[PDB]
């Protein structure tokens, strides 16, 4: 049957490894509130501002499930089985399901709260799988589901930046009276996820979206050598290696040396001139990407308008701290507290570098851009890395690697947004009071990750990822990476190591 | 499955767009309340009482909804895009529902009022196709359905005017001893909506209604030049202009110039002759539309009895601002403050005059009535305009051309009445306490708009409904039009030209 | 007698739809990021690592290419372009040099903004029209695909990148054809060649 | 919201007496070019793509 | 039939708006002369000579149709049309005729 006090569906979780396939099952408990008061504003958000970077979102009442990271979806386990055991793997499909709805009223007399279960209140649930809504899922959010199947999940609001600021900024002058910057405010775009078609759902109620994947691989496999030393040194080149001359030294013609053959392949692209700006405040990066059509006003410059590019350096070596990728574990993380910097996997296709040399001596070539016959491998992703990106919807664009090692898809699976339905309330004013509730519920991801097992004709052991990685932590510093303090609090990675990289264990003959 | 705990209906919203058909999907949530405590009522309705004008209405406990404006149905979006690109367009059908019902009982216990869901309660709710009770709706009301699909749609209590106050005054004298003003009280109809059969819904019913218009088109065309001009000025007229003799100047005969042909057409009738009169509270129209029949006595006069005619002229241009109709587009709009005014549209079918010549010179003609030969458009409808008007019931009419724009219908779309359901309490007294409940619930309308795609020989570009054509408002003025405020408010069309009228953009050959 | 010619095309799209932000702000200001910003010692401030804040988050994409270093050279006269695509092989004698031999490539500037107007392109409505006279110069669409630039900041400051080349993660719109502007442009045949972008516009 | 659109009021007036709009024939029968990158009605302006 | 006194074809133009597709119909009235007194030539096009930039063409005696713009297929309505209400376009077919010589 179907009603209340009939559970919708039970709880799934786990993982299943086959040769093909790998199955990741989850299911976590969510809550959502309501935002906004179930209105749409469009609020500027400052800074200290100490520096004129300012930026303009119209916030929603929505909610929105982000299912993007590996560490939701792979316990360290699965993870570790999975980087060990397979030189490559892909998401085929993906299955969510909202069930197990409960709306509760909150009641609130003085400091006391009491939840009362009302049964008839519904909740909104909107996927929007043809993007045409903006999106809301961005890499390295704190939004993500959880990693521990136990803890609650609390979704974060929905909004979007309508317009960049300082192109609408207003500021313009008396003299250009800034017609082509109140143009861009004319036509700035304003979605509301009530124009599309969604689903209502109470308690009885369940809702299931799939999601079906094509994209490219993401390869576990190491390169032992760089692809400069694919020669055999003991058999002799036939080229010939003229040098000018160089002060008294009489120019040279002679044969190449069978130890250094020239390569073919060159150094995969990356920046490393730019360094970063400023305050911690202000957007730092050290390449800005922006946008800046004629005739607008920019009064503050530099970052203030525009993005940071970060990392500027995809396949290069980090020579500074700067360039290395970097993230907090938790939320909590301040400065130097739970920060992990990436670290070389020690693949020879990552790393790389480029030296121009003059007569004399060699020199480091500070930024290097696409040019033929470079041959890189993507960002060493750990398990707490994004596991998609958004591409653009654009005429052109270059080969799509994200330097933070996402998978950039046109099409990534869809955002589900969810809401409180608007109970109004009556009032004698225009004051359009409402019913103060909340919904929690059990949402399940479910994956399908395509996976293809490796061989190889090496002799010797390979690296793998061991437990033997890892560090104590918590009180007492008695409790292991990945488990939990006698508080409760579990132990997160204080390595990039401890995240299990791919591209580290297996080798790949080049 | 079916009862509480498992929605009715979902949301729907948005609209599609083909070459014949734009089906607009439209989702409010709603609010109505106990009105009058349970009663029908008739009171007169009086104002400052500065004159003699009053009112006399029976007021009921229902509520209704009231669908009738195009803001409703499209967005601005769905608007531009329909004015823009299609010359005419009328509304096949028209499909409601009324789903998600959630009745909650009010407890008040001194300030604080809390709201529990008694689940047994229902609704009463009737729609009105043969138009037997008195129409609810009536043009340029504030009932309407909201623009934004997340506002709440508080309903209106619904109610009528039984008879003409002035006629049924009761004021008399005692010569004439009032014995026709009598007759016209002692048949004075009274109107229960209990009399009809209707459904009464619980949370897990819902219900659907469903309309099918026949009607005239809404003609999105524009006229280049008005039907004058629709000559050649290259060739010579046959025709003769007799002058009589003017003074000293002799009778001449003569042809007919070759660029001023006569025109076979003349101006669409209207009326310029008449003003305001008086305050603001009673009622100001140039004209009044009154009934009179003898022996009734009429104290004050004027327009204390009748109802105004506005605007007066129809087709003719607005000499003052007082023909000019005007609205305002928010219920807080006090004068000056969020008015709109109309404007020409710039189509030479409209604001047409007439001047009668004498031997001298030409005068304007003050009020021309219906004529052979009279060709005129509809007044260019907004998308703040009413949809349609009802046609009263009557033996003769002429051409039906409401000067609001308004379709006329003597079959409009019914009005769907809901109230909540008389919940009786135990009393001692006689004092028929009832329970204190309201429901909200979630509405749809859902309307098929039959439309024609423009074609035309012109070659040059023409006008249409820019977003270039919007201004700046709400706080520090940043917000463009149709978009949302810091605070979250929706900011208004300043102008006509905003509201994006139709009879502009497309050309029409005459 | 008559005749008749029949022609099947196989092209690209010319896209009319407009980006209303820059790809750099595909994200949501509200919700926190987990990603470090690490700064190094500038002079006396000290080397700061800190959470991104949530309003300015990193971007995965980058400015699309084009040329902002050069400049036109000379008179009316000769082929002006700031960058001359030229062909010298080894042992043959050019004695003007420069722009003598080789032919110019204009607007150097694909997907940047064109900061001077030597770099917009600009064309004449009627074979009749002299300087000023009758010239349509290209303006901003609004398209924040489009008018992109590229900032390389040092530790102090921000200074404009003049000339990017292909890079990864980059995302530009084509420029914004009018109704005066070519429809198509012949591809030379050649072994390798780039992605095709022709600046004015036209279908390759 | 609505959108941009190419928009006749996005003319200008010209030929002798300079009462002719754009893509309209002077009295001598010249027809009268757009003078701006906007009267030639360019693309990538009206209508909006989410990124 | 056919001859001399017969019109080969007659006039088309205009255009026609779908969803899926937009056809684009136009003639014009083009006249042709003799170029080089039909001759192949090759001289150098020579500026002013301010500068040693200086080009070599052959000239032939032949004379060429190019279709080759927006401006020649669309009106400024069909313009204006297309640019407001579509997204995106291309051409499938292109058909050229040339007929009504003298």
């Amino acid at each position: 049957g179907s009603g209340v006090g009939i559970s919708t569906g039970g709880w799934v979780g786990g993982s299943h490894f086959s040769d093909k396939y790998v199955v990741t099952k989850n299911t976590r408990q969510f809550i959502t509130t309501i935002q906004n008061g179930h209105l749409y504003k469009t609020e500027a958000i400052e800074t200290t501002n100490q520096s004129g970077k300012s930026q303009r979102c119209v916030t929603t009442p929505w909610t929105y499930f982000n299912f993007n990271q590996y560490s939701c979806h792979f316990s360290p386990q699965d993870w570790q089985r999975l980087t060990n055991e397979y030189k490559r793997f892909r998401p085929k499909a993906m299955q969510v399901k909202i069930y197990n709805l409960q709306i509760k009223q909150i009641l609130s007399n003085g400091a006391d709260t009491t939840y009362n279960n009302d049964l008839t209140a519904g909740v909104h649930i909107f996927c929007d799988g043809e993007h045409a809504y903006p999106n809301a899922s961005h890499p390295w959010d704190e939004d993500v589901m959880p990693d521990l199947p136990y803890k609650t999940w609390k979704l974060f609001q929905y909004g979007y930046i309508p317009i960049e600021n300082e192109l609408a900024d207003l500021d313009g002058n008396a003299a250009g009276g800034n017609a082509t910057e109140k143009a861009l405010l004319y036509q700035m775009p304003f979605f509301l996820l009530e124009n599309s078609d969604h689903q209502v759902l109470r308690t009885g109620e369940s809702t299931e979206f799939t999601f079906n994947f094509d994209c490219e691989w993401v390869n576990n496999e190491r390169a032992y050598i760089p692809p400069g030393l694919m020669f055999n040194p003991k058999v002799p080149t036939r080229r010939v290696q003229y040098i000018r001359q160089n002060g008294s030294t009489a120019a040279s013609t002679g044969r190449i040396q069978p130890y250094s053959k020239p390569t073919s392949w060159m150094t995969g692209p990356g920046l490393l001139s730019a360094q970063r700006v400023g305050p911690q405040s202000s957007d730092t990066a050290p390449f800005m990407v922006c946008t800046n059509p004629e005739g607008t006003h920019i009064n503050t410059g530099a970052a203030g308008f525009g993005s940071g590019f970060d990392p500027p350096s995809g396949c290069l070596a980090p020579t500074n701290l700067e360039y290395k990728l970097q993230w907090y574990q938790t939320p909590e993380g301040t400065g130097n507290n739970g920060n992990i910097i990436a670290n070389p996997s020690l693949s020879m296709l990552r790393d790389q570098l480029l030296y121009k040399g003059n007569q004399t001596t060699y020199n480091l070539v500070g930024d290097i851009w696409m040019f033929p016959n470079q041959v890189w491998d993507r960002f060493p992703i750990t398990r707490e890395n994004p596991i998609w990106c958004k591409k653009p919807r654009a005429d052109k664009h270059t080969i799509m690697d994200p330097f933070d090692g996402s998978i950039a898809m046109d099409h990534p699976p869809g955002t589900i947004f969810i809401k409180m339905a608007k109970i109004p309330v009556p009032t004698a004013s225009n004051a359009d009071s409402y019913l103060n509730i909340y919904c929690t519920g059990q949402v399940s991801c479910e994956i399908v990750w395509e996976v293809e097992r490796y061989a190889t004709k090496n002799w010797r052991p390979e690296r793998r990822h061991t437990a033997l990685g890892m560090s104590l932590g918590g009180e007492s510093n008695y409790t292991p990476t990945y488990h939990v303090d006698p508080t409760g609090a579990y132990i997160q990675p204080t390595s990039y190591d401890q995240c299990m990289p791919v591209k580290t264990n297996i080798n790949k003959v080049l």
